[PDB]
């Protein structure tokens, strides 16, 4: 069972977003069993709470679950077959924490557009609705790429 988590520092917004809708797509795809999907984050005080707001309700109106506890990166991340950094420091932090780099991706370099130097998925949190919207089709446009990866793997 391949094991693909998505890191942020809160795990509240864009980790949270990224887990739920792969998980969904890899069920249409069939693949729900074959991969195993979470999501943690590089800090501590959100451990164990809901996925922010925002974010759920982004989530919803584009009929994806929101389901989601909080937790923090550990022994049970730190073992994925694939860490996926939503931004740079997250991919810093994951690297310190043991991880070798090759585990370590950026998610916007799966994006198809993608250059040789990856992008950084901004931060919604200090913003409303519509940036969470955004932070949506920014992840949207990047996990195809993810999916190459899983094809591959899966073979
Ligand atoms: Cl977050």
């Amino acid at each position: 069972p391949l094991h693909v988590t998505f890191v942020c520092t809160g795990n509240i917004c864009r980790s949270p977003m990224a887990e739920k809708m792969f998980a969904q797509q890899l069920r249409h795809r069939g693949l729900g069993d074959a991969v195993r999907v979470t999501s943690a984050g590089t800090g501590n005080w959100h451990v164990g709470s809901c996925a922010d707001e925002r974010a759920a309700g982004v989530l919803r109106a584009h009929g994806y679950p929101t389901d989601h506890r909080a937790a923090q990166v550990g022994t049970e991340h730190l073992a994925a077959d694939l860490l996926v950094a939503l931004d740079r420091n997250h991919a810093r932090l994951l690297r310190q924490l043991g991880v070798e780099a090759a585990r370590v991706r950026m998610l916007r370099s799966f994006d198809p557009r993608s250059g040789t130097h990856a992008l950084d998925v901004e931060d919604p949190y200090y913003g409303d609705h519509s940036d969470f919207e955004e932070v949506f089709a920014v992840i949207e446009s990047a996990l195809p790429g993810l999916h190459d990866w899983v094809d591959e793997r899966l073979a």
